[PDB]
């Protein structure tokens, strides 16, 4: 009678309300799944972008390693060429020293010869006739 | 027709009640994934930016090194020219000492003859 009739009215209050909540849940997930997708891709393209820089990093540290190798060779080489120079600058000073010493001996024997032509001369001009 | 509509109410309200727990659960997960990419994007921004800096520092090290080479190379080439110049000079200084030696010797021998012209001639007097 009176309850079974009232229970029918409150039942339809609860369906029209459930149809509001139905449009409401549908829309919340809809707006959040736009977001979860736009974001899943945005992570993909930043995760790849990380790895273009992580390889960029390996390419530079090994570009570097090979510079440091060429430097090591060129350093070791300079050492040796610098030693050849120092040692040739010594032999040089040594030969120029010999030059100077023979020049002095050559000059001493020129003086001596000119003096002994003078003694021969002065000796023989006692016999002169 | 109104005998029916009370059954057609209950089952629109059944199949809608099941779509609730389903959408409620798809909501909680869609959000959960979101929170997880935001968590992990933050962390990636802090990697990517570190690496951008790592590269700019290694390239500045590569440039230091490439410069250190270019100058060692130039310096080795200058040192090789210096070696060549000093050998050629050595040869020249040695040539000169051999000529000064032969001159030293002809004067030694010219003086030697003169000592005997004097000595041959001094005897008599």
């Amino acid at each position: 009678g009176s309850s079974p009739l009232l229970k029918s009215a409150e039942r339809e209050k609860e369906m029209a309300s459930m149809k509001e909540e139905f449009t409401r849940l549908k829309e919340a997930l809809e707006k959040s799944e736009a977001r979860r997708k736009e974001l899943e891709e945005k992570m993909v393209s930043l995760l790849q972008e990380k790895n273009d820089l992580q390889l960029q990093v390996q390419a530079e540290q090994d570009n570097l390693a090979d510079a440091e190798e060429r430097c090591d060779q060129l350093i070791k080489n300079k050492i040796q060429l610098e030693a050849k120079v120092k040692e040739m600058n010594k032999r040089l000073e040594d030969e120029e020293e010999m030059n100077a010493e023979l020049t002095a001996k050559k000059r001493k024997l020129e003086d001596e010869c000119s003096e002994l032509k003078r003694d021969i001369d002065d000796l023989e001009l006692t016999l002169a006739k």
